């Protein structure tokens, strides 16, 4: 292979730039599955990689695993295949009281609870999302009849002080997008994160299975619509 | 499934109060078959478990994944289903001259470059193995030759930057970790890894018992590129030491 974990050569990239980055192996497929001749390109410890084509265009589907360190790993692999443009698409709790299962976030930034984005830029730097990447993300929601909540993501070293990130409007808590924003803002990717609500975790009610479910399915939609945006 | 992502019930470890949990869920069917009785149990996202019996009593095999954050659950929900002790075994890198490729390190303790090990404890409390966990591994090691560099290990929440890797697409690290590495080796640090302070650290605060073998597959120091058989030796003899711990504190 060209790089020490993925098992991947520039060549299977088919000359893609643009990767949709889920954190689960075995979500690849099925997004890949959504754009035409899905490929299964290879699959060690938690990287499970596929070629689409969206519009036309070569995109690579990769998992990252979960939390900031793995994701660092697939983030920067795929770079070196000449990827500089990365949309995590994910499942996230929310933890404002009106934003409700079914509902979609679009992360412009994220609070950097993790290590691993320390390891790009100190504290201080904003883990920020690429705003053409967002503005897109924004626009694929739209098209599909949903309005995003747009704002701050808690991104943290494990799963899950949380009323203090309530209090500054903080929308969700995941665990790979302040690594994944701070090392592509710090080298010159771009990268955007959209994620479907799942469950609120200031509501009493057990979300619906079905509805998460369908949630999943839009925010996958929703990434692809995406990645053709800023592809065209 | 009794915990959230390892798939697993309490049932099905049979008992079980030992892990022994790598990196890569493609090496736990190999761990899984040194024992007796081998059985998938498992495998969701990057986790993929078996149980096996050693001389009678079920370990449960299970990977980890790379780094804190992914081990952390790992770790929790295999307690949660019981188990007290967790054995790692891995492959690594050594960053003191005279560690060989081929060498085994137990490491007593890690420093902590590492993000999950946070939510455990302040930085102040140290990442240390269970006394009697590393002394089984080290009594391992011995029983099968091999006199295992016992000392401090560097576990980090990069592969690259916090690891002082150059050969990257910027090929810059963060002040932070710029001139690290020589700090690492000047402090008798013997290998660089991704999980052992979050699972030292975790393990020690909350009363479970944690220690930690690998092989030396590379060693950033030497000009010679490693040989290809020789890794494959060093990562069966790794394995084969922390069964042989795991029989150890089973026994
Ligand atoms: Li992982």
């Amino acid at each position: 292979a060209d790089v020490f974990h993925l098992g991947l050569t520039k060549a299977m990239l088919d000359g893609a730039t643009l990767a949709i980055v889920p954190g689960d192996p075995e979500r690849v497929k099925r997004i890949a599955e959504l754009m035409d001749n899905a490929t299964f390109l290879a699959s060690h410890r938690e990287y499970t990689s596929y070629l689409a084509y969206a519009d036309g265009k070569p995109v690579v589907i990769c998992s990252t695993g979960i939390g900031g360190p793995s994701t660092s790993i697939a983030v920067e692999e795929l770079a070196q295949l000449g990827v500089n443009t990365f949309l995590r698409v994910g499942a996230t709790g929310a933890i404002q009281p009106h934003v409700n299962v079914g509902d979609v976030i679009v992360t412009q930034a994220s609070v950097r609870l993790d290590g691993a984005s320390l390891h790009f830029a100190p504290m201080e730097f904003p883990a920020v999302a690429n705003f053409e990447c967002t503005t897109a993300m924004v626009a694929a929601c739209r098209d599909a009849g949903v309005e995003p909540h747009i704002g701050v993501t808690a991104s943290s070293d494990t799963f899950y002080s949380m009323k203090e990130w309530q209090d500054m409007g903080v929308l969700n808590y995941e665990m790979e997008s302040a690594t994944l924003f701070t090392m592509c803002a710090t080298q010159g990717w771009r990268a955007a994160c959209v994620a479907g609500v799942i469950v609120n975790r200031t509501q009493q009610e057990i979300p619906d299975e079905a509805t998460m479910k369908k949630t999943e399915v839009s925010a996958v939609s929703i990434v692809v619509a995406a990645a053709k945006k800023l592809l065209a």
